[PDB]
């Protein structure tokens, strides 16, 4: 079988998009197995309780194996040995990273809200039929990728395919169902700060330059105030531990819609050349910032190209 896997420290749009896509690949005759490269997340237990799923194989060896990747095309986010494996898909919504194949392979990549998007033109392309639990579990992740469409990388093509799949799944209710979610995700009381900031945490090779960026996306930013030392402490430790050029940790409000960014970098002016929005003491607020890949990433990315 091939493995079907999204990126390390995976999240709610990683893991049931390997699970979908597992069970179309299986339908049309070519063995799959899902995979993950870490544990869940408390919104995907949540997700995946709700649906009735358990947790795809927990792993992180894929020499030899042919692989699917889901929710990313990055060396940093693959497995470690990916370059021994055989890349046979990329399913994304991402920018274009620096894996690469000796082969020819497919590509699935479009600039929409959620890889399960995706993956549900896959399942009309193949006419195969979306049972009701893959069904919720699809819906969930586009409800949480897109922010209840509230993110900009939101599209038409997210918000039809919620409401299709929200009609198979038996939810008439979805955009509560995404309110729930964000709860689950604001529930960060007595968690060590390590733990919230590697929760949604990716690695990225900026020119060469190994860039660290969490992301905690909650209903109400005042939840962080008491541990906001605590966790400026903690990325610059990180910073450390991984010899990185920068950790930037979002902490997202989806009610204001924007983010405070907490930053420990060897560029003391990163935010005022990425953003035009200096730090100060390490914290700036970016007004509308809802999405690392559209908000976030690219910026950051041209202004160490440059
Ligand atoms: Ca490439
Ligand atoms: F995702
Ligand atoms: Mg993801
Ligand atoms: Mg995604
Ligand atoms: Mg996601
Ligand atoms: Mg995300
Ligand atoms: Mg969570």
């Amino acid at each position: 079988s091939m493995y079907v896997v999204g990126h390390k420290i995976p999240d709610s749009d990683s893991i049931c998009g390997a699970i979908a896509l597992a069970y179309l690949k299986n339908q049309i005759g070519e063995p799959a197995i899902a995979a993950r490269l870490g544990e869940l997340s408390p919104e995907t237990a949540f997700i995946l309780e709700k649906f009735g799923f358990e947790a795809p194989e927990y792993k992180t060896s894929y020499a030899g194996e042919e692989v699917y990747i889901v929710d990313h095309s990055e060396i940093t986010q693959a497995p470690d040995d990916i370059a021994q494996a055989t890349i046979v898909g990329i399913v994304d919504h991402h920018k274009l990273g620096d894996l690469t194949t000796s082969t020819p392979l497919e590509c699935w990549i479009r600039p929409v809200g959620c890889s399960n998007t995706v993956i549900k033109m896959m399942y009309d392309f193949y006419q195969v039929k979306i049972p009701a639990n893959i069904a919720g579990i699809m819906m969930c992740a586009i409800l949480s990728d897109t922010v209840i469409f509230k993110s900009p990388t939101c599209t038409t093509a997210d918000i039809r395919c919620v409401e299709a799949l929200a009609e198979i799944a038996g939810v008439e209710d979805f955009k509560e169902v995404g309110m729930d979610m964000f709860k689950v995700k604001s529930a960060v009381e007595g968690t060590p700060a390590r733990d919230l900031v590697m929760r949604d945490f990716k690695d990225f090779n900026m020119n060469g330059n190994l860039v660290g960026i969490g992301q905690l996306e909650v209903i109400d930013l005042a939840v962080f105030d008491d541990i906001k030392a605590d966790l400026e402490a903690d990325i610059a430790k990180l910073k450390v531990e991984g010899n990185r050029h920068s950790v930037l940790l979002l902490l997202t409000d989806i009610m204001k819609e924007g983010s405070e960014m907490l930053v420990v970098s060897d560029s003391a002016d990163l935010t005022e050349r990425a953003y035009g929005k200096p730090t100060v003491d390490g914290r700036v607020w970016l007004d509308g910032v809802l999405s690392r890949k559209k908000q976030v990433v690219p910026a950051l990315q041209d202004a160490f190209q440059k």
